[PDB]
């Protein structure tokens, strides 16, 4: 009896991730700065800091769970160059939902993650070229992106076997997208249920993966998905 | 007169450079935790969030000045794997030292920034690479480098003409490395007037400067240093 955990499990992608995993009888477990109610289990945290992180894996060391895959489907998204009105505080923001998420990801999965699990960060595909127009979310996704490799080494402080992941998307079908960006080909956006398709596929198959520390890159084109390994 | 301002400017090398600049008569000014009375202006911050950056900025532009040079030599560096016992601690302190400045230095840069200005962030040689040990500093400086790279466009938001740089370090001759590798030969660390120096020759030498946006590595064997274009 398998068990997933999702850092951002209350987001769009995080959600739709616990519902799949759940249809497929895997026990889904999930963390949030809100409840998601139709997980197995579910967490709140008030921040991504040492207290809250440290609280939170003591919380599932006390239900004696251990997880199989781990996915951070926390982020966010805000624009700006450097000189825009909006930087200053798109630098926090960026921060604390980009970078502080992916670093309480490698804690947890360092304490959490069963021996041949599976660690997937969130990166975003815009970040492996220049970001100039959205500087600190550029930056804090290429953080990440670094990160992912990191915990590919043995000595990197996951445990042995398993295999650390980054997926990075160009664009998302979420409602919000939809919303701010409704005149958008919604045909050359990913739905949710192919994430957490790929997902499901390389956590139940251990032949499927690609190599450690892979970053793979996915891009919808007319409905038809593309991975990439890079 | 020439204007170089210096975010770090109490540390070593921050010190160092203002003590350099000040000798070629250039006017220097620093913006660190606490003041450095050696140079002719000095700004103290109580951290660097929003608020404390727009008030130096503020500050410094109701004096008049714009900056012919800027240099972030700010930072900081703390070691630790993703399950170690230090991890999280070194997480916030890395983001509050390297990353929180790199964000800072960017926006004083579009603000105080002249037309054709130098703006040079200290990058870290060893985040070209995996920094399995030492994730929370690895993933704060690869950031840092893609800053430097969004800075470098057109659209980032410095000013028409000027050249973002990142100055890359294997070893430095400072106190931090003086306490954390005293075994070791000091005369393959590079001295802290050697980086002085250059940033003088790209600062009045506009024809010397690399290409925008280049990392640049450098590294010292036996007192011979060598700078190398990324
Ligand atoms: N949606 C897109 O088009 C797109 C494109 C590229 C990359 N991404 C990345 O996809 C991932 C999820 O996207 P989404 O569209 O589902 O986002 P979403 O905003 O719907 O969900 C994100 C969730 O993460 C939570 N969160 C924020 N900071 C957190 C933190 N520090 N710790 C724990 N939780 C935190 C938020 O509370 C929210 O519940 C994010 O990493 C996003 O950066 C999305
Ligand atoms: N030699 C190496 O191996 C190597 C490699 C790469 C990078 N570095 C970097 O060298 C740089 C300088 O090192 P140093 O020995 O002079 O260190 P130092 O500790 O003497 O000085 C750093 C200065 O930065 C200030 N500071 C810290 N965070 C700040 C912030 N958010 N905003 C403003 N000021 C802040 C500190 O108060 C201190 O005055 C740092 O950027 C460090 O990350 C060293």
């Amino acid at each position: 009896s398998k068990n997933i955990l999702v850092l951002g499990g209350s987001g769009a992608l995080g959600a739709e991730v616990v519902k799949f995993f759940k249809s497929k009888s895997w026990n889904t477990i999930s963390i949030d700065f809100r409840e998601n109610p139709n997980a197995d289990h579910s967490f709140t945290i008030k921040d991504s800091g040492e207290e809250e992180i440290k609280s939170v894996i003591e919380k599932i060391n006390s239900k004696s769970i251990k997880v199989d895959t781990f996915v951070c489907a926390a982020g966010g998204w805000s624009g700006g160059n450097a000189s825009s009105d909006e930087f200053l505080k798109s630098v926090k923001g960026m921060i604390d939902m980009n970078l502080y998420s992916a670093f309480a990801s490698a804690h947890i999965g360092a304490k959490l993650l069963n021996q041949g699990g599976l660690f997937v960060l969130t990166g975003a595909s815009a970040a492996l070229n220049r970001t100039s127009g959205m500087i600190a979310y550029g930056a804090t996704k290429a953080a990440t992106h670094h990160i992912i490799k990191d915990l590919a080494s043995e000595n990197g402080g996951l445990p042995a076997g398993s295999t650390s992941l980054g997926i990075l998307p160009v664009t998302l079908d979420t409602p919000t997208n939809r919303k701010y960006m409704s005149d958008a080909n919604f045909d050359d956006w990913t739905p949710l249920s192919e994430v957490a398709e790929k997902l499901f596929e390389w956590s139940t198959n251990s032949d499927s993966r690609p190599t450690n520390g892979s970053l793979v890159k996915f891009e919808t084109k007319s409905k038809v998905t593309t991975w990439t390994n890079l």
